[PDB]
């Protein structure tokens, strides 16, 4: 199955953080990469203190079922997710969120797919639309039309 995976960090400087996240997603059991989109900069829309964020999308093939995915996604998160400067553990700063798994639908307590707002983000659809053009969400809508509808720009890389 081809799961789809968002990646954001909201470091002042992610690469680190999300390289790392990176190799430990092409280390999780019964599954490999497929494909890693450009990274993507995002200003916040709000404080503008805050650094951009940092995007991606991932294509990752597995055997694992969505929450055994989720399971592996959320040690990452508290395994790689955080980073210590001077004398503090920072909180977390790295999101992995499950986009699209399959074909299927989810929901359950601990898994909403595909991601209950992914339609409303910029910086989830467009990586997403980098390397998968042609996706077609489980109920038949179709990532291009998304696009298309709303307008979103276009996100610098990073
Ligand atoms: N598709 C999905 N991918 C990842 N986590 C999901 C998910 N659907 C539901 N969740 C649930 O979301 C809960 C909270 O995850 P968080 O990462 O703290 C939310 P967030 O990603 O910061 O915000 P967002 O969901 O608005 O993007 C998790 O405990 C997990 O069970
Ligand atoms: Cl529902
Ligand atoms: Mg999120
Ligand atoms: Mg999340």
């Amino acid at each position: 199955t081809v799961a789809y995976i968002a990646i954001g960090s909201a470091l002042a400087s992610p690469l680190e953080q999300v390289n790392a996240a990176l190799k430990a997603l092409g280390d999780i059991p019964e599954s490999h990469i497929l494909t890693v989109s450009s990274f993507y900069r995002t200003p916040p829309l709000g404080p503008q203190d805050q650094p951009d964020y940092l995007n991606a999308a991932v294509a990752l093939e597995t055997s694992l079922a969505p929450e055994e995915l989720l399971n592996h996604t959320q040690r990452i998160e508290l395994q790689q997710g955080r980073v210590r400067k001077a004398e503090r553990w920072g909180p977390r700063t790295l999101d992995l969120d499950i986009m699209l798994f399959g074909n299927e639908v989810i929901n359950t307590e601990r898994l909403t797919v595909p991601h209950y707002d992914m339609k409303n983000r910029g910086f989830m659809l467009w990586p997403l639309f980098e390397i998968a053009p042609e996706l077609v969400f489980p109920d038949g809508e179709m990532l291009r039309q998304i696009l298309h509808t709303r307008a979103f720009d276009k996100l610098n890389k990073w």
